[PDB]
């Protein structure tokens, strides 16, 4: 019933590259880099009519965000940011700007073959992340 359905479900992580440097791009904190950076989300992706629901779950922190595809909400994030986001569908791509404080970065989620790969962009750094049905 929609494109956004191959996103839909339970997925976890199973490998990450470059994060630390995307996290220190960011802003983050060494002890929240370092805590961040052993924990192995799941990421539960569910759709309700037009509004799309992410969560994560994790022994660090439990996230989720609900949002209506091109309708900016407010979101806290994972590391205490305060953010103004805008999440939409671009050649089936999720793309998920984060703006605050005169910066921005960008989280894109797309399928490639059984994975969910979310690639993770603050200025030059680019991290890989990579889920797996669970
Ligand atoms: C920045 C940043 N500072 O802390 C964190 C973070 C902290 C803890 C936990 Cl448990 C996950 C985190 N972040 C993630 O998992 C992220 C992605 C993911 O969904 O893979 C996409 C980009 C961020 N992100």
């Amino acid at each position: 019933s929609h494109m956004c359905d191959a996103f839909v479900g339970t997925w976890k992580l199973v490998s990450s590259e470059n994060f630390d440097d995307y996290m220190k791009e960011v802003g983050v904190g060494f002890a929240t880099r370092k805590v961040a950076g052993m924990a192995k989300p799941n990421m539960i992706i569910s759709v309700n009519g037009d509004v799309i629901t992410i969560k994560s779950e994790s022994t660090f922190k439990n996230t989720e965000i609900s949002f209506i595809l091109g309708q900016e909400f407010d979101e806290v994030t994972a590391d205490d940011r305060k953010v103004k986001s805008t999440i939409t569908l671009d050649g089936g791509v999720l793309v998920h700007v984060q703006k605050w404080d005169g910066k921005s970065t960008t989280i894109k989620r797309k399928r490639e073959d059984d994975k969910l790969v979310v690639e993770c962009v603050m200025k030059g750094v680019t991290s890989t992340r990579v889920y797996e049905r669970a």
